[PDB]
């Protein structure tokens, strides 16, 4: 109770961490240095484990800074109870690939990074050092009930089978 | 207590199933035949209905191996208590269109599927078939309290109004 | 207990509502106008505040009516207990530029708004009403527990490192 474990992988790992004392979430790092060209898929590896108790889901989701600022968007992982894996973010590049050449790589912060090397880029590609703070990890507790099969459902609801905007917009 | 009762509203409907014991969700069967060309949207039926208690939502939310591998973007769905109707899984083949025309089309395992007529596809489409797990259910409880309106809070957090990467990155 | 302290900033902010007496979320106003052309991104201001209390976390999450019909894409807002700012829905318009040309503007109906006068927009742009219920806020609890670095876990677990579709599709 009151105590979860984590396992290190790597030398390229960092321990996870909580930004305010009642903040939901634990700041997840890179392990490895990423160059995301537009529309470009990844797994992105955290070299970290660890060891979610029954009961319970582990939400590894975006952060707004990064999120909002940012074309790289990351689905939601829910971690299952049990997996000792590596812990690997669902993330995708989901700027526009317009065909057109720029000279500077943006970062995390969506801004243009200074380099002396000349280098030809796609528009819109990002580059995430290792180290940075690019998702999060929040834990749920989680009902897992037995599934009965019925004909029917014993009460009738209020709702029904309303869905999709049935209210107002 | 410890309960779901589940509907099948089709032949086509398969049963929810959880692959391992301390695992989150239920594999969510698709009840259709679905083909996605790039930038498409739709409502995937599973025909298959559930009566969540009240004080819980359903999260009918995406597989990370499905996600990763493919173009197909899930929106995580909140499942109200008491929504006795059709579960729909709220998809977009998040694929580009670029014009450009193949002679295949992809699988959720995004491998190309090997057809004995000739027909042209664009490029990027998507075929699910019916009776593939192509998203899940996870359950968690929620808070429901009574909104109230005030001036101002009656507490200072450490948080503030902070916000939006605030801390570093 | 049962009690959520809700902070309007503006006069152009409204009251969060829930739909149905079991629903799992409240429904928020957006207190701005906006429109937003194709792979635009921002962060649409509700003039709301809440006082989330510790040990929850709030979801600041897309309804299924917007978010099926039209290619408005909202990211799940992980809202920290103690957020005392404004609540910002992080929004894109996950159109595509085709460079293509529309005299019409589209509402989260998706369909082309009325219009006296003359203009021209670009193909899949959307525009967002002051007082439109686009987003809503399911709140859950959540587990935070103090974190413990282990060389390896202490018990083997039947799911193991396996992860990203392991078993079959
Ligand atoms: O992906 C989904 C999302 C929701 N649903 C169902 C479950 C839920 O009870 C219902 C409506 O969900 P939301 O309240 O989150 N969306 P919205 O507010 O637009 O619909 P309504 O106006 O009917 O509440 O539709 C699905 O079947 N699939
Ligand atoms: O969509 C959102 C997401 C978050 N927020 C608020 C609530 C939360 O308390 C705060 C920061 O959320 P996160 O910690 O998840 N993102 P990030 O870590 O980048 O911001 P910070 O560095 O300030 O924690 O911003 C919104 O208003 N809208
Ligand atoms: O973003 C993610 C998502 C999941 N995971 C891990 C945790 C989880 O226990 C495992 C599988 O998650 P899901 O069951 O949700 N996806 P899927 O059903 O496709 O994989 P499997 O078939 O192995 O269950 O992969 C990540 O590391 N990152
Ligand atoms: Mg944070
Ligand atoms: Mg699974
Ligand atoms: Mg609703
Ligand atoms: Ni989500
Ligand atoms: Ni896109």
């Amino acid at each position: 109770t009151n105590t979860l474990q984590v396992k290190l992988l790597s030398k390229n790992a960092r321990m996870p961490e909580r930004n305010h004392k009642t903040d939901a979430g634990y700041d997840i790092f890179s392990a490895e240095t990423v160059v995301l060209e537009p529309q470009e898929k990844a797994v992105i590896k955290t070299d970290v484990a660890v060891s979610i108790p029954e009961g319970y889901v582990g939400l590894l989701t975006s952060r707004s800074g990064v999120s909002s600022k940012t074309h790289l968007v990351i689905e939601t992982g829910k971690i299952d109870a049990g997996y000792h894996g590596n812990l690997g973010i669902n993330i995708k590049n989901d700027h526009e690939d317009d065909k057109m050449q720029t000279i500077f790589l943006r970062n995390i912060d969506n801004e243009k990074i200074f380099e002396k090397e000349r280098h030809l880029y796609k528009l819109g590609s990002y580059r995430i050092e290792k180290g940075e703070r690019i998702a999060q990890l929040v834990i749920v507790p989680i009902w897992t009930p037995e599934l009965k099969q019925v004909e029917e459902f014993e009460s009738v609801s209020e709702r029904g089978e309303k869905g999709f905007g049935s209210s107002g917009v």
